[PDB]
């Protein structure tokens, strides 16, 4: 088969995980998404001349057991640590994700992406100075997207399969 490329979606409730998500597989921006729901998405692409499929975990947070959550972070090749520009609650969680996600995969080097979403408005409490120096801190990417005008969705997932890719070659 075309190689497959597990990711996850992870970040606190409203800052556009399902928005992003649809945004990548569809090409539509949906605004509203109960935000309970929580499935994976399939999209076959071409990234940099490779055809291969993207296998999306969209999150919803809580699970019925924890070992589900753990069972998707183990299962995971890469996450993209999603905050809103507007919501510094939900940039001060991407500290717990980052972690929990090292501390189940039992691993220090997990490809991520940190996306600072919601582009589009001018209303913002996290700067990009801010998270610029949280992903220098971590060694990982960091991308401004808008699910609703689709700056920067692309980039977002294709960056984390490239992180992927340097992950595997070692
Ligand atoms: N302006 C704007 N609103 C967004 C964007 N992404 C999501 N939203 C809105 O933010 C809210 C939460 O989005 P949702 O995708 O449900 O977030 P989730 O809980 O992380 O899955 C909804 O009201 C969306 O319309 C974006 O890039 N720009
Ligand atoms: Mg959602």
């Amino acid at each position: 088969g075309m190689t497959e490329y597990k990711l996850v979606v992870v970040g606190a409730c409203g800052v556009g995980k399902s928005a992003l998500t649809i945004q990548l597989i569809q090409n539509h921006f949906v605004d509203e998404y109960d935000p309970t729901i929580e499935d994976s998405y399939r999209k076959q692409v071409v990234i940099d001349g490779e055809t291969c499929l993207l296998d999306i975990l969209d999150t919803a947070g809580q699970e019925e057991y924890s070992a589900m959550r753990d069972q998707y972070m183990r299962t995971g090749e890469g996450f993209l640590c999603v905050f809103a520009i507007n919501n510094t609650k939900s940039f001060e969680d991407i500290h717990h994700y980052r972690e929990q996600i090292k501390r189940v995969k039992d691993s220090e080097d997990v490809p991520m992406v940190l996306v600072g979403n919601k582009c589009d408005l001018p209303s913002r409490t996290v700067d990009t100075k801010q998270a610029q120096d949280l992903a220098r801190s971590y060694g990982i990417p960091f991308i401004e997207t808008s699910a609703k005008t689709r700056q920067g969705v692309d980039d977002a997932f294709y960056t984390l399969v490239r992180e992927i890719r340097k992950h595997k070659e070692k």
